[PDB]
């Protein structure tokens, strides 16, 4: 029988918070100028046999500045936080992001997924990809490059943060 998690998406604007989510959810690629604004989503997923109700909540654009609310602090499953490899500035606010995160959930182990997006551009690449899998490492998280444009890119992204929630 399933099971139910709530996966929230954090970063800086303009990484692909929205996109990759809906490449995930729909499918497919939309491109759009809207803001991302706070978007809750439900999708299916199978992860080693285990079929999950996924409550993604895509989150509004962060920076240094940005006041770490509290209810993205409690009743989440696990975090996904997306920074762009075209972009030093979304990679120093990611780190920014993480510390206020640790800080409000307390003493406890949460699954925490770094994702460096837009690694289709490689002629705007200004991160490397050892820098944020070091970064990474350096929070016990789990670290992938991905493309909103690339649909298996996305799907992992989902599926990694379900597989490092479920060993708890
Ligand atoms: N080439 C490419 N463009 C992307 C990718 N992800 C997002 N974008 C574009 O980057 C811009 C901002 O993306 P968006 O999903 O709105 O970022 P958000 O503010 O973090 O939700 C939009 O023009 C997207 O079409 C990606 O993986 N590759």
């Amino acid at each position: 029988q399933s099971k139910s998690r709530k996966i929230a998406i954090l970063g800086y604007r303009s990484v692909g918070k929205s996109s990759l989510t809906i490449q995930f959810v729909e499918g497919q690629f939309v491109d759009s100028n809207d803001p991302t604004i706070e978007n809750t989503f439900t999708k299916l997923i199978t992860v080693n046999g285990q079929e999950y109700h996924l409550q993604l909540v895509d989150t509004a654009g962060q920076d240094e500045y940005s006041i770490f609310p509290q209810t993205y602090s409690i009743d989440i499953n696990g975090y996904i936080l997306v920074y762009s490899v075209t972009s030093i500035k979304s990679f120093e606010v990611i780190k920014v992001i993480h510390g206020k995160l640790l800080d409000m959930v307390g003493k406890v182990q949460i699954p925490i997924m770094l994702v460096g997006n837009k690694k289709d551009l490689h002629m705007e690449r200004v991160i490397s990809y050892e820098e944020g899998k070091a970064l990474a490492e350096s929070w016990n998280a789990a670290f992938l490059e991905s493309s909103a444009k690339e649909n298996q890119t996305a799907v992992d992204v989902f599926r990694r943060i379900i597989l490092e929630a479920e060993k708890l």
